[PDB]
């Protein structure tokens, strides 16, 4: 279904139900049935019923191998998720679809207080043993926190973060990958005097691409920040450096620009 009638057919008892599974997945991945009826103050056959039905239109998905659970489809969290913005009053409409893939999916919206728009619902974690709903939402925490961090830097403003979704300025622009630009080397620059800014405050954005610079006559903005992390955190520096080497690797391929990757780095960490 489009998200707009998903959350049209959601009556008060369903979004209670979906409150239950949210704040027990801390402890569960498939919150029981007996805890999501308990939290929701619902009667379990009634509960077990509404969640049937969420299963019918794809918000939950329940399983039954080892006991009666229920969690978070991706649409079914962005749903709730959108639900707490509309309810806090920061979200009027949701709108179009922007744009999906196998991250997230960006749909435009309308908010009286902060114009026209964009909510980001994550997909995936963006993160020992090196061989999902509480992965999703705290991409978007660390992404909301990394954009608060930078407000005032060539970045979205930020306006909300509830779930996996992210509420955030529309910027009118696109992808480096598709603008082909006659300055490469001041663009070049002047990404790189943004991720010097970036890290003065502390942050390094950790996946410095392309696709996640937008440009326009106007100004380079930089976006998608969850994967985000703190100077002093495990491997900063290396991830600092790659996003140095990577940016600069593609406009060297793209337009041969000329610029020494160790001299850019050391520039960026001196100061
Ligand atoms: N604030 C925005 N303004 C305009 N377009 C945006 C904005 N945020 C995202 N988009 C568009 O949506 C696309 C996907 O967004 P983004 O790159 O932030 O996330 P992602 O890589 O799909 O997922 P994740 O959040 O997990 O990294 C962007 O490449 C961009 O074209
Ligand atoms: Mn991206
Ligand atoms: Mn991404």
């Amino acid at each position: 279904m489009n998200i707009a009638e998903l959350y049209g057919k959601m009556g008060k008892h369903s979004w209670r139900i979906m409150d239950a599974i949210f704040k027990n997945l801390w402890d569960y991945e498939y919150v029981p049935l007996q805890l999501i009826s308990s939290h929701a103050r619902i009667g379990e056959e009634k509960a077990r019923n509404i969640l049937k039905y969420l299963s019918d239109l794809r918000v939950v998905q329940n399983r039954q191998k080892d006991y009666e659970g229920s969690t978070f489809t991706f649409i079914g969290l962005s749903l709730y998720s959108l639900h707490r913005l509309v309810r806090s009053g920061k979200v009027d409409a949701i709108g179009k679809l922007m744009g999906e893939g196998k991250e997230s999916a960006v749909f435009n919206c309308y908010s009286e207080k902060f114009g026209e728009c964009v909510v980001k619902f994550h997909k995936v974690g963006h993160t020992k043993v090196k061989e999902f709903s509480v992965l999703a939402i705290r991409s978007a925490r660390n992404e909301f926190r990394a954009l608060q961090k930078l407000q005032g830097l060539a970045v979205p403003k930020v306006y909300a973060w509830e779930g996996n979704a992210v509420l955030m300025e529309l910027i009118d622009a696109k992808e480096l990958y598709r603008v082909r630009v006659e300055n490469p080397d001041e663009v070049l620059d002047m990404i790189l005097e943004e991720v010097a800014k970036f890290y003065h405050r502390g942050i390094v954005h950790g996946d410095l691409s392309q696709y996640n610079v937008l440009v326009s006559e106007e100004g380079i903005w930089i976006i998608d920040f969850p994967q985000s992390v703190e100077v002093g955190e495990e491997g900063w520096r290396e991830i600092l450096e790659r996003d140095v080497r990577n940016i600069i690797t593609y406009f060297s391929r793209t337009y041969r620009t000329e610029k020494d990757i160790n001299s850019a780095i050391d520039r960026i960490l001196q100061e």
